[PDB]
């Protein structure tokens, strides 16, 4: 799949939970998983690298039928402050597909050591291919 669109989010880090909280919004112009009949059916995964064991991995609800999805779903990952610097947050769209298989969408990633100085609230990355 050519990969194309864009995800929309925003991160804070609570000192009152320590944890970051990603509220993932949105994705825009998603490819088609399934071109014949213009199909995608999209959740977002998102793993706080480089721990990508399961429990490592949060992930949205899945839309059926769109390339613009909206989710307004908040990922929470309970973890002290100390250990986000090392970490790159990566976002990846999927799409759920026949039998349960999985397709690519597209992924991004924000790198925690630069973000936690100014922990800037709102954010949209364009997605890449792999």
């Amino acid at each position: 799949i050519f990969v194309t669109g864009r995800i929309a989010f925003s991160l804070k880090y609570e000192q009152q939970t320590q944890s970051l909280v990603v509220h993932v919004k949105e994705c825009h112009q998603l490819a088609y998983a399934d071109e014949a009949k213009k199909r995608s059916n999209p959740y977002v995964k998102t793993y706080l690298l480089p721990d990508k064991s399961r429990q490592g991995k949060r992930k949205t609800s899945i839309k059926r039928d769109t390339v613009n999805p909206l989710y307004d779903e908040t990922l929470r990952y309970e973890i002290p402050e100390s250990l986000l610097a090392q970490r790159t947050l990566q976002f990846s769209v999927w799409h759920h597909g026949r039998f349960g298989r999985n397709t690519f969408l597209g992924e991004a990633e924000i790198q925690m050591d630069s973000w936690k100085l100014d922990k800037k609230l709102d954010h949209c990355l364009p997605l890449h291919g792999k």
